[PDB]
């Protein structure tokens, strides 16, 4: 007598691609081309069973499905090295995928901005602000950003003839802070 | 022996060639190799032709920078080939730059234009709407002897790629 064995195939090496340019706030989609069932992801808080417990449900990190959404309140949002396993639903095979770096940048504080001290009429100010390492500059006369006066890291406004304010937004890296302000006073 | 246009800019055509006479032609991009993807052997899939080349259009979901590798399929016994690896760089294409002028200008006096520093840029200047009269290529040029409203348009051109020009206006008083 003799017995026979049947082996069951592993699934194949996932291609992971995600939108790894990401600014804090945004949300963070991981994704595979590939077509298995059961989608496991493993991020920097690690492997443990003590994250990755539920298969379904709202389990970031368990889906049905070969592609996945982490929002940025959820506490896997973090940058590093990611990698997906494909778990096969009917014969439990697994296998692996390829790493994934994936950055989430910070959005830069408001700057602070100054001013000059009172001003005649007609005369020029010279908006100042922080240097920042990476950062585009742009200086706004409307609060609601839509017009732009210069991109210049401290310009000079002229013919102010009234109280007037600006608003700065300073872009790190290409994420943009919430613009801060300033205020030219008219003697 | 895989060649290709790598140095691209944004919104032309990649072509991908090998020297070799296979009958099949897999392309394997950074979207990966997922039969989700590499389904039918022909008709209009990029990734999948017949001949040894192909080409993916600007508006194609394959059109990635990144490492490719082709697979020959030898359409008569099955058997396959791998080939070397291919680094793809697509451009991206800047935006138009914001421009701006002094504040109204005596007739016969000079006007100085400025612009945004732009890393690897380079700055042209241009009197014509349709960029074929050049005033300067300083970042922030002074243009003399404007007697009239005049505009000016601005093209940034970073390595390699050219935006769609921005402008200018000097206000006459």
């Amino acid at each position: 007598t003799s017995v026979q064995v049947t082996v069951n195939a592993n699934p194949p090496i996932a291609t992971i691609t995600s939108n790894s340019p990401i600014c804090f706030g945004d949300t963070l989609t991981l994704s595979s081309s590939t077509n298995c069932g059961q989608s496991q992801w493993i991020g920097p808080n690690g492997n443990s069973t003590g994250t990755l417990g539920t298969p379904g449900g709202n389990n970031v990190l368990w889906t049905i499905g070969s592609t996945t959404n982490i929002p940025s309140t959820d506490s896997n949002y973090l940058s590093g090295d990611w990698y997906m396993i494909c778990i096969d639903t009917i014969t439990g095979c697994r296998s692996e995928s390829n790493t994934i770096t994936i950055d989430i940048n910070p959005i830069p504080s408001t700057p602070a901005a100054f001013n000059n001290g009172p001003i005649c009429i007609g005369g020029t100010a010279q908006l100042s602000t922080t240097t920042v390492s990476g950062a585009t500059y742009a200086w706004y006369a409307d609060a609601t950003l839509t017009t732009l006066v210069a991109t210049n890291q401290n310009p000079t406004i002229s013919n102010i003839t009234t109280d007037s304010t600006f608003y700065i937004v300073v872009t790190v890296n290409g994420c943009s802070s919430l613009a801060g302000s300033t205020t030219v006073s008219t003697y």
